[PDB]
């Protein structure tokens, strides 16, 4: 058996969202980016000549991207944010006090503890590899899955996970 | 006299930023951009064997950039946003009444009526003449001024000014 | 009224095609390229804040490529080409004498003399202003189309017309 | 010592190929790529500065894509392609009937069973290491050698060999 | 007869070359830069298909790049430099009274006044229109020839002629 | 706790330099290149939500670069060179008797033997570790740091440290 690693970039792999960093002592003023996915896998070279399909690597990278694009990306399990259900808004408040109110509509609510790259980054690799399949990824004898979260073309975090 | 044009773009010319489009019966969701621009102009080569000094065009871009960054992006004669002024916070609500708040603090209020590239690049085309200066540019011989705003990799508006 | 130049290119926008020059005197062998196309247009910012919308360039550009895409592209009205229907093959000979055969259905018939950049380009041009529909650039006021086909990233062919 | 690991890549490392893939139950239709290539490998910094000259991986990389460049490329091993030698072309019938024939001299037959990216990778890979010599590699102390082969700038293979 | 716009651009057309800007009341210290060219040309498209074959101006490119390429770049007409030719080296001499030697046959000398972007792009220009040959432009019908120079990815000169 | 990889690259990694190759047998002629360098690291995330602050890696890489920028880079050890010093000049003597001489300060005197990328990208990553600080490398739990220089876009040599 040959082993070979298969990587899928693209400008198509975007999710372009508004977010601010919080954390203890620190806020961030509202901003957002074009955040650009890429996904590396290892298996092995099946049958077919393929260790699997580009083409289904870009439809799930695709989907989970999409779910994100043009939302405020609002992370569920922040220890320095106050998020309160107002109406059908989310209404935050800082430790700074300061307060923002967004439609409920326009935030996808992530189960993350900052909108960092890095957690971002983690929460993709678990969705992908749902969105692709476990046990399809497996029947493919891939056992390496990776993604890359770039914030802007400079800055990027990288997570992996052994299958 | 020979004519050169020189340009000047970068990774380093973003403001990255939240924005929302609003026109008469269309609001997309809140989001946000890697903002990229670029400057191009056009005049005689000088005796010191510049049109104008580059680093000058970057220090300017630089700074017109470095305005907008980190800014939810306000516009201010829009006719479908009603913009209020609540305690230390814009409150905007739209046609779909849809509300949005933000700290004032977060928001650049700028001179446009849709929060668009083409209306970005006007704008920018605008304060970078400022920043450089009119009388300065002329002094240089440069006869042409040309602004690139870029959304993403993929989408861009340019507009121009013969000066 | 204020003038902005539009420019759509991505990875995206893109096929990738089999071909092969053959004009008098000469003939390359049997090859391909992944194919790129970029639109830029111009016209009056609109009371919506844009030109046209950019997703509507996208959709149209996508939708052209996609015609062309995984296919060998056959010129019509080649002077050197002998190009023979053979039950569900094309069967083209050369003026050496050299002999191709392909499925019809592989092989995309486009009205031009040479499988150049330069010929492909005025083809996707007219293809392009058909696709958005001329009477809608028209209301949009855009006053010009131009058209890049890229057959490497090296070597690029750009067409315009004035509308 | 210290271990240092090479790169080199460039839009020259390019062989612009047509190609179609086909396995049991299914067959793409005949179209291209301008493949791209590039080398990485890993040694010890010699006593000259480098682990090994830049500009002998740049001449052998160059080499082994020139073969390939502007052909068919027509996998020896297929077990779903009946290759026929008929006058001076190959003759190829698919499983669903359909029948291609090109130039022998338009084609390079490599010894692979599928024209898929991963398996041009490992025949570049091994190529590459008889065109720079094995006994050369080992005198300038490299011991991992690692080839990406690209189909388009969004979808690549890696494979590697531990030398 | 139909217009198009070629352009050819290439990491392969390079010239990496020491060099240092001085012009009266400053001298930068010495430094270098991978020198970036490419070429837009303007003609019909002739009967063979092409306005003029790429593979022809990526070699005069090519040429030309080749020839200032592992230099430095030394100005003849600069009127702060003092040029001394002391034994097989240049000696420069400037208005500060810093002091500079080279051996010549590491030294380019061009027609120029300095050693920017905008004057090194005029005789780049001046030298390509010469290599390609003014008589064989015109037989390809090409009118217009432009040179943009980058000293970096970010800071570029574009120079024209109309032949 | 979970791992995750950072990386920073931009065009403003820069350092614009000029040198010559120089090892026994061998000299090249003095050039220049606009060199880049990126760094990539390895930590667990921190309950603030980062690995380390981009901001940190950006401003200290930047630092390092700047030391570099816009001189002649003088190796050290060099066993091949003369290395004189005459006024406030650098004379250097060659084993084939090539003579070149700089002011000092256009200079920079770096402890290696070679101007090659190999040796660069080491004296780089131990540069930056003190710059950013071993101790506070250890309090974000950094355990890997690796650098990459490039002397053109088209070659690269990347060197780490376990620490
Ligand atoms: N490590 C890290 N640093 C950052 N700095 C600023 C903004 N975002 C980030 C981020 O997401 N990760
Ligand atoms: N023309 C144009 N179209 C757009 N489409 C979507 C988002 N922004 C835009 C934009 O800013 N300009
Ligand atoms: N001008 C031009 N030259 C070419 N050279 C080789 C292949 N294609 C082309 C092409 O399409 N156009
Ligand atoms: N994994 C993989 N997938 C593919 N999908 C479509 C075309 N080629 C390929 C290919 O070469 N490899
Ligand atoms: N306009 C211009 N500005 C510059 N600034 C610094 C170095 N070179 C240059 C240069 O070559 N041209
Ligand atoms: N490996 C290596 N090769 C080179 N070849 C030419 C110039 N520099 C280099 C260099 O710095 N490293
Ligand atoms: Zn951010
Ligand atoms: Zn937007
Ligand atoms: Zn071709
Ligand atoms: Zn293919
Ligand atoms: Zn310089
Ligand atoms: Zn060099």
């Amino acid at each position: 058996d040959q082993i070979a690693e298969l990587l899928v970039e693209s400008p198509l792999f975007s999710f372009n969202c508004a977010h601010f960093i919080a954390f203890k002592g620190f806020r961030a003023t509202l901003h957002g980016h074009n955040y650009n996915v890429s996904l590396r896998l290892r298996g092995n070279i099946q049958g077919d000549g393929y260790v699997i399909d580009f083409s289904i690597l870009k439809e799930k990278v695709r989907k989970v991207c999409k779910q994100l694009d043009h939302h405020f990306i609002l992370p569920m399990y922040s220890d320095v944010l106050n998020i309160q259900e107002v109406n059908d808004n989310f209404k935050i408040t800082c430790e700074d006090n300061s307060e923002y109110s967004f439609p409920k509509r326009d935030c996808v609510q992530i189960p993350i503890k900052h909108s960092s790259t890095e957690e971002i980054g983690l929460y993709i690799l678990n969705q992908l590899i749902e969105e692709i399949d476990l046990p399809f990824l497996k029947t493919r004898s891939v056992n390496y899955m990776e993604v890359t979260v770039s914030e802007s073309p400079s800055q990027k975090a990288t997570v992996h996970r052994n299958i």
